[PDB]
């Protein structure tokens, strides 16, 4: 059976390169402390989830414009 093995927390190495509108987005939730390089990964409303580093441009705006989810 060979589905998806291997997936510790989550851990995204990947960022996106591509500034999205907060329109429709909704917030973003942080990652784990066990990955090798953690940024955050965002969630819109209907769209879908992106892995961003709060270093970037438009992730920060997005960090203060939008609270956080996560539960």
């Amino acid at each position: 059976l060979g589905a998806s093995w291997h997936r510790p927390d989550k851990c995204c190495l990947g960022y996106q390169k591509r500034p999205l509108p907060q329109v429709l987005l909704s917030s973003w939730y942080p990652t784990s402390q066990l990955c090798s390089k953690p940024g955050v990964i965002f969630l819109t409303k209907r769209g879908r989830q992106v892995c961003a580093d709060k270093s970037k441009d438009w992730v920060k705006k997005l960090m203060q414009q939008l609270p956080v989810t996560a539960r």
